[PDB]
Formats: C-alpha cells, structure tokens, sequence
C-alpha cells in the first residue's frame, strides 16, 4: 500500500544502493523511466535481472500525464516502485509526483542514489563552490534557448563554478556531448558578447561518471571544442575562480594546462 | 594493486552501492574515516558485519597528514578501500587526496554514492536553484565569523537558495542543532542588520535524509527555533523566492503554513 521513488544511480545496476534493491526486489510491481537521464552502462534486462522483476517502462508523456492512472491505482492495494536513473528527484520533476501520490491516499518514500549533482566531487573542483545550475537545450526551429549563457555569466560573476546538465531526447535517442554544448555557447557568445563564453575560458567535462574510467578533462575552449570525451551521458562545467588545490587536481588528474594555476 | 574511493552513502549500512560493497569485499584492507561526518543511522559495527571485513578507522590527522604512509603503502601489493560518509570527494580536502595517491604512484577509482547535496532534493526545493554553499560555525574567542551569513545575503539576492551544513564535532561527537543554527543567525543579524534571516525568514530543516522516515520540515524561524526535530545532525536550508511547485511541496510533505504561498512565492 505504499509507493517506492528509488534511483538507480550514474552508470549501471550496481549504482543502487544496497537499501534500494532490498525494496525494489520486494515490490509487487516496478515501474521506471529512462527519459530524464542516460544509464550507458547497463541495459533494462539487466536491471531486472538484478532485482528479479519485470518493469514497466514509462514514458514523459506516462508520467507527466497519467502517473496517477498507471502507478497510483497499484500503490492503493500493493508496494510499488517507480525507478529512475540517478536521484530521483534531482533535476527532475518528479517531486511534485509526490503530491499526486498524497492525493491519491498513497504514502510515498524516497530511496536516493548516486547523482550527477555530487559526482561533480571527482572533478576536483570544491563543491560548495558551485553557483545556479542551468540546462544547456538544444535550439528548437526559430527558438534557440540561450539564459543558460546568464547563469554562467551570474555565477562567474561571483567566483563561482557552474554545472551544466545537457539536453537529452530520449525517444530519439539523442544525447547532447560536450562538444555541441559548447559549440551551442559559443553561438550565444557570438550573439551577446558578454565575455562569458569563448576560445580561451576554462571548461571541464566529465563523461560516464559512475563508470570505473570516466572521462573527466579541463582545459581551454579552443582545445576542447572538437576532443572526443567517449560515449554519453556528458556534463559541462565552466569554473569560477579557481583555489590552487581545484587547479592542481584539474591539471594532475584531467589533464589541464599549467597556465590555470595563476588563479590571481 | 588499486585504491578505492568508495562512499557508504547517507544514513545507514545499506546506503553504499552494490557496486560499492561488492569492491569493498574484494579488498584486501578497508579503512573508513567518520570525522567529516557520521553515519547515524547505524554503527561501525553494523558496517564491519555487512562489508565482512575489519575496517580501519582513521584520524583526521591519519588521514589528513599520513595518507601516504598509512593506507598507499597497501596498494602496491593489494587492493586498498577507503570508506567516507556520503559520496567520496565531496568533503573538500579529499580530492587531494587522489593526487597523493597519483604522486604516489597508485591509481585509484571512485564509486559514488547518496550525498546530502543531491539527497536535499526531498526538500522538493530544485537542485538548479541552489546557491553556494556554506557551513555554520560557532563563533571562538576573539573570532566570530560570519562569511555563511553573507552566503545567503548573495543567494537569496538571486533567488537562489542556501544549503548550510552545521558545526559538527566528530571526536567528540558534540553537533549544533537547527536550532542552535537559527540561534547564531539571528545574532549575526542583530550584527549586521542586513535584513537577511529574521523571525520572518522562512526555513527548511532536513534531518536523517537517507532513512525511509527522515524529518522534513519547513515554515517561519519565529514558529520553528524551539520545535523539536529530533536527533542531529540536522541540515538547514534558507529557500529564495519560491516556485509555486516548491511551495506546494513544502505545504504537502513538509508540513509547510499555507502563508507562504502568497508570502514567499
Ligand atoms: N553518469 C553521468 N555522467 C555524466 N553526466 C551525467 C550522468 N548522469 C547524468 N548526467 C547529466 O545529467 C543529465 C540528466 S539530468 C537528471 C539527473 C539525475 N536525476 C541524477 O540524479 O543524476 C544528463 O543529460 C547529463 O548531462
Ligand atoms: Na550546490
């Protein structure tokens, strides 16, 4: 009688939490959706082959529009469980599908896992300092979304670093790399000419975190632009200023130049 | 011939990964460290019986200062683990730690898990709206700090929202509570008079994410300093403007007053 919200975690089956696959293997039905992220290590028959069920995977359109006739009508009388990749909740809007479920009658929980929004720690890069995050959108016919471009512009303002989540479209099977992203911020520099995004910034990508060998590499835009960091999911990130040890990490780990380190 | 960076997760002993365990159990030492938090939700020995092996536990000082001595030593004949509370690198000094390992001439992989930075998501706040992040400090002697004030000053400003880790003693096991938060806040704001966190200032407190039963709650300082949230350690977070989304949210699961909705949204 009650619903289940468990990540899967950054990269493959493994990445859900002990606690998470104890729950997920006693559940009378599981449903998931691999929409909102990219899981490039594993494959649907694995997961159930980990937790010992079949899964019902939803769509956005499912969920947005019919969780509360799909899963909830099965919450009321069985345990239930939705998975996701990485958290649940985390750059998601999957929260707000926790008053449906009260709605409903139904008591919801949360069983977190591995997120992108921490897994920036292997970059080196401090993460408190991190400022807004934003979403880099793939331009739409005549709409080409650019307030992504001011929230590195706020942030580096403020010395802070920024995360940046890439476009995803799951049902096309296309994931944003680093490469389009930043190509897409070069565009919108072209466009505003705020001095916030060209050649010469400091940007870090970092691909299949989760995986044993992500990619994870810094370096200026000119360098980086046409690099090939691997199969997706990828992140970017635009530093702020940087702390000596942030620097010394980016150069010795991710392969940074030595210039970085004159922070002042 | 490896070391691992592998995070025990939020909570308790089932809050590491699969992953994680399952290297943990491969490896030939295991060394944990529960100084830059603890894992409340269960005991060393709760851990050592999952894992099945002895685990270490280091100093700040054994890690801090003999890194190098204490645990890469073991990797160049065997596979060495290093467990942290949350998900590893988070802690700010750690991912120094790696290039000890790599100056050291020992490579080393990180398996992830549940941090408080992705788990405050519960809050039904969104994760792009945070801020920088800061951590409240208990003023010593002649020095009374006040950097995390000026924090949410900056967040706020932008409609950002502020995660602000408490004070916490490990050693000797000595935590400030929310309360004791909101407390020290409005006395820095009777200092500095910014108009930053007052009796008005609408807060959220976050205490044992990662349980199936955390506490989460949200509403005014002036109705919440004295409530009781339970055993520490607590999380506090001073939301930004309000996304209608969030304020509902807060109301339907965090017990949030229906004033917000016309007085932070
Ligand atoms: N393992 C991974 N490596 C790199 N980027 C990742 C990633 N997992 C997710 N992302 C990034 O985040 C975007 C999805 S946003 C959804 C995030 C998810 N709830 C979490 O908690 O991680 C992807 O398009 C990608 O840009
Ligand atoms: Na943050």
């Amino acid at each position: 009688m009650v619903l289940y919200f468990i990540g899967l975690g950054l990269y493959d089956e493994r990445d859900i939490t002990v606690k998470g696959l104890e729950i997920a293997k006693k559940c009378d039905y599981v449903f998931a959706e691999f929409y909102t992220s990219l899981m490039a290590g594993t494959t649907l028959g694995r997961i159930q082959k980990l937790i010992g069920k079949e899964i019902r995977v939803l769509s956005r359109e499912d969920v947005e529009l019919n969780f509360e006739n799909i899963v909830l009508p099965l919450a009321k009388e069985n345990d239930v469980a939705f998975l996701t990749p990485g958290d649940p909740l985390v750059a998601t809007t999957h929260a707000e599908l926790r008053i449906r479920a009260k709605r409903a009658g139904v008591e919801s929980y949360v069983i977190h896992a591995p997120s992108i929004y921490s897994a920036v720690g292997i970059t080196g890069l401090h993460i408190y300092k991190f400022g807004k995050s934003a979403t880099v959108a793939y331009p739409e016919g005549n709409w080409f979304p650019t307030s992504y471009y001011d929230v590195i512009k706020e942030n580096a303002e403020r010395g802070l670093h920024t995360l940046l989540f890439l476009d995803i479209k799951a049902e096309k099977r296309m994931y944003m790399t680093a490469n389009e992203a930043m190509e897409l911020l070069l565009k919108v520099e072209d466009m505003k000419k705020g001095g916030v995004f060209t050649d010469d910034t400091l940007v870090v990508v970092l691909a299949r975190a989760g995986s044993l060998n992500p990619t994870i590499r810094a370096g200026y835009v000119k360098d980086l632009i046409r690099e090939d960091f691997g199969d997706p999911p990828h992140i970017l990130i635009v530093p702020g200023k940087l702390h000596i040890v942030e620097a010394e990490y980016l150069m010795e780990i991710a392969g940074a130049p030595r210039e970085i380190l004159r922070v002042n």
